[PDB]
């Protein structure tokens, strides 16, 4: 199977994701709705059922609408049975139609359907040729109340009917009882409960086993990726472990939300996207495009330099789903807004780097605040807009213009208003022109590509009034006016000579698990494959062919690897970087080091014995270490994704930048647990 197979669960940037809010999207089967105050068919109160199902979805997979626009993938709201209280939110009925308020993991949301309409969902949609993606929030139930029991369903876990625990008398602690989050600092937004939504505590054994059990359950069902829920409010080492159980079973396509704010850049999202085993939302880049497409509040200098410092921020910028709005922020266009700003940031989206995502109703022009006026239900299945039209034309390009899906960004023209970018892989590809500036023309002279020289027709044929373009030799393009509003897209696709990796994922897991690296040029015959100096031929390459390798990790020591391969002759490719080699499964196991005292600024971290520890390089230390929530300075605390069942040696360091102060004495040793967690407790040694 190629890399753009809907069979690749692992690959996502050849496809264009299209997010569904289930109940706002297509009822269709009535017995299902839920009934009287929770229920609202005329859909008037977007904070009451509406009825939208996986029938509704199954229903317009097969008449067309979303294969007609292109879309190759689609995220659902969490499937996962939720509570059925309707919170009076003062003076407001609120109903868990959005999915995130859980209660059982294990049993699907009665109001979406059952296991047999889920499971005829994705056969539908695999049959169609679409992926289907759905949201995860392990990070929380309900809403609950400690003293008020009677609040809700008391954020009630329930283990597939069997009742785990609630949020009152917490005996188990199988929730944080530390009060809510401010935001204030990133230990607090986790160990905290993120509004009044009962917090799960991944620390506990039922809660980590219990989490881990139940995604097996959905992988089994035939998920091809998740969307896990508030990343930045779950420890971290946690995440890796969930996402350790996942590739070292079963593999899929993942990325997480860490919200991120205008003209914010973080580098503690940066080091997630880049060693926890999930991608993220790009929403640096969102923020951006909404910032210079909608808000006018940046120019297409402040797109260029989120291009490239994304692109070098991120060790797999390929992996970051990208979208111009979504069910929490104000739908991108307004009702006054021209039209032509929705349809060029769309464009935009689809034909850049990453995996770009289209929030349902967009297509149709919808518009709306905040929660929960953008979670409406999509009042037209048209396929006569502009911008249905648009992603119809562009979607596509993701699958069969590799350029578009693993290239390379580079500008080659740009001004306060015009961007002109260009996307490459092999022997392919895709320049993209946009004109923000709504009344005035731009004359491109100067212009210089990697196109052949000919003549190309704007692939989105004259749509947004783009243009042809002339490519003489030197790939210089003839002089041209860039019509006000302008969006055209030109590209070529060739065959690729060499072996090209364009990606590779799973990018975390213990050896002997299956790797999928895609490109251009592999070749049919099988050749070799390398993680860093180690060769790997033959047997262990289950499948070779020319855009997809399928091949499991050798028995390495526990590290970071650079993936190369080369084909049947010898010719090698290129090293496609940051792949993580586990120390086999893993657990999440806490480390509290005692009376470690610091002077402001610096922090305590961890070290020790297997790569998970960063084998005692401090560069690759874990933390710095939390004394706020949990435990206290002078005692630091962390939940850390370690080796199941290993003897380790550890001890703590103290760094204020690249400086470090080891731990004194001996180190300490400690073994994992096989399942499960643990709580390692020492004191620092001086
Ligand atoms: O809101 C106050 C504080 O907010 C911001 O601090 C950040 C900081 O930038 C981050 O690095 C991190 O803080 C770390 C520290 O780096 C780390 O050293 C440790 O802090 C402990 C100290 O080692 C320990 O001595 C003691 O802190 C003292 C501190 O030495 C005193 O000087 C005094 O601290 C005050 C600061 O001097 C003052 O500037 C201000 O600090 C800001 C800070 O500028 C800003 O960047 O307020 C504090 C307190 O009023 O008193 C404290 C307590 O006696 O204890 C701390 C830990 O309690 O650990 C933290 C991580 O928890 O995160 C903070 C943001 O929370
Ligand atoms: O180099 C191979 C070495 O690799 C691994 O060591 C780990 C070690 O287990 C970690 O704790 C950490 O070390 C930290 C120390 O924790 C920290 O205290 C400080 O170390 C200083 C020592 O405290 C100090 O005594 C002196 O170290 C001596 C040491 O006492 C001598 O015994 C000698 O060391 C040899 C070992 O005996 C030998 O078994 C082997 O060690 C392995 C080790 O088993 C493995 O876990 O080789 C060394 C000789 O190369 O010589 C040193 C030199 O005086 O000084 C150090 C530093 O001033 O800092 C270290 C970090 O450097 O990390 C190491 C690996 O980095
Ligand atoms: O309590 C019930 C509410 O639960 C549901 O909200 C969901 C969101 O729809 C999810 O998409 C998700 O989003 C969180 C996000 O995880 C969190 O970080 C936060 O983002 C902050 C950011 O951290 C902060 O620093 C600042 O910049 O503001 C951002 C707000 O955008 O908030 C997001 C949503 O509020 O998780 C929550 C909870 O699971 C449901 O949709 C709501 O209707 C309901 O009230
Ligand atoms: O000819 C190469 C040149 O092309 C682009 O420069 C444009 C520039 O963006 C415009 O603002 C204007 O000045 O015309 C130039 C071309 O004539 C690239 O930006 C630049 O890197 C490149 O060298
Ligand atoms: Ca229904
Ligand atoms: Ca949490």
């Amino acid at each position: 199977a190629p890399d753009t197979s809907v069979s690749n669960k692992q690959n996502f940037s050849t496809d264009v994701i299209y997010q569904i809010f289930t109940d706002r999207f297509s009822d269709g089967n009535p017995a299902n709705n839920p009934t009287g105050a929770a229920f609202d068919g005329t859909c008037t109160n977007l904070r009451l059922y509406c009825g939208g199902d996986w029938q509704g979805i199954i229903n317009k997979i097969n008449d067309g609408y979303l294969t007609g626009m292109g879309v190759t993938a689609i995220w659902i709201s969490q499937p996962v049975e939720n509570i059925y209280s309707i919170i009076n939110y003062s003076g407001v009925n609120n109903t868990a139609y959005h999915g995130y308020w859980a209660r059982d993991f294990k049993k699907t949301n009665p109001a979406y359907g059952t296991i047999a309409d889920f499971q005829n969902l994705i056969a539908a949609a695999h049959a169609k040729n679409i992926k289907v993606i759905i949201d995860f929030a392990p990070n929380h139930t309900s809403p609950a109340s400690s003293d008020q029991p009677s609040f809700a369903e008391n954020g009630r876990l329930y283990d597939n009917g069997t009742l785990l625990g609630g949020y009152t008398n917490d005996t188990q602690n199988l929730f944080h009882h530390n009060g809510g989050t401010d935001f204030s600092t990133t230990e607090n937004g986790i160990y905290k409960n993120l509004y009044d939504l009962a917090d799960l505590n991944h620390n506990n054994s039922t809660v980590d086993v219990y989490l881990k059990d139940a995604i097996k359950m959905w992988l089994d069902l035939g998920i091809d990726g998740i969307r896990m829920n508030a990343v930045k409010h779950m420890p971290f080492g946690w995440q890796k472990s969930f996402m350790a159980a996942v590739n070292n079973y079963k593999p899929v396509f993942t990325f997480g939300q860490w919200f991120l704010g205008v003209n914010e850049v973080s580098p503690e999202n940066h080091k997630f996207a880049n060693e926890s085993g999930m991608s993220l939302l790009d929403f640096r880049f969102a923020q951006k495009v909404r910032q210079v497409f909608r808000d006018n509040t940046d120019n297409m200098y402040g797109l260029k330099a989120m291009l490239e410092g994304s692109a070098a921020d991120y060790a797999q910028v390929d992996d970051q789903v990208t979208f111009i709005d979504n069910h929490d922020m104000e739908r991108f266009h307004a009702s006054n807004a021209n039209r032509r700003k929705l349809e060029q940031a769309l464009a935009f989206t689809l034909t850049s780097r990453g995996v770009p995502a289209i929030y349902y109703g967009t297509e149709q022009y919808m518009s709306g605040g905040t929660d929960p006026d953008n979670r409406a239900r999509i009042p037209s299945f048209s396929t006569s807009t502009t911008a249905y039209q648009v992603i119809q034309k562009l979607a596509p390009l993701r699958k069969c213009n590799p350029a578009i899906a693993y290239g390379s960004t580079q500008e080659r023209w740009i001004n306060n208003d015009v961007l002109i970018y260009e996307r490459k892989f092999g022997s392919n590809v895709a320049v993209v022109a946009v004109n923000r500036n709504l009344n005035a023309p731009a004359s491109i002279s100067g212009l210089v590509t990697s196109l052949p020289q000919g003549s190309y027709n704007d692939v989105l044929g004259g749509l947004l009034n783009g243009n042809t373009l002339s490519v003489g030799s030197g790939g210089a393009a003839s002089n041209f006016t860039l019509a006000a509003g302008g969006t055209a897209v030109w590209q070529y696709t060739a065959a690729t000579a060499t072996p090209t990796i364009g990606h590779v994922g799973p990018m975390m897991a213990k050896p002997g698990v299956t790797i999928t690296i895609d490109g251009r040029g592999f070749g049919s015959s099988k050749g070799t494959v390398y993680f860093g100096t180690t060769a790997v031929s033959g047997a262990d390459i289950t499948s070779w062919e020319d855009t997809q390798i399928k091949v499991k990790i050798p028995a390495v020591a526990g590290g970071n690897y650079n993936i190369k391969v080369a084909n049947a002759a010898g010719t090698a490719s290129n090293v496609y970087d940051n792949f993580e080699v586990l120390s086999g499964d893993q657990v999440s196991v806490r480390f509290v080091v005692n009376n470690a005292t610091t002077a402001l600024g610096q922090n305590v971290y961890l070290t020790g014995s297997v790569s998970e520890l960063g084998n005692w390089d401090p560069a690759k230390a874990i933390g710095p270490m939390y004394n706020q929530v949990v435990y206290q300075y002078p005692n630091w605390y962390y939940d850390v994704s370690v080796p199941a069942g290993k003897t380790i040696e550890f001890k703590f360091l103290k760094k204020q930048g690249s400086t470090v102060t080891w731990e004194g004495g001996s180190n300490h040793t400690f073994t994992a647990p096989s399942s499960g967690t643990a709580t390692i407790n020492v004191n620092w040694q001086p």
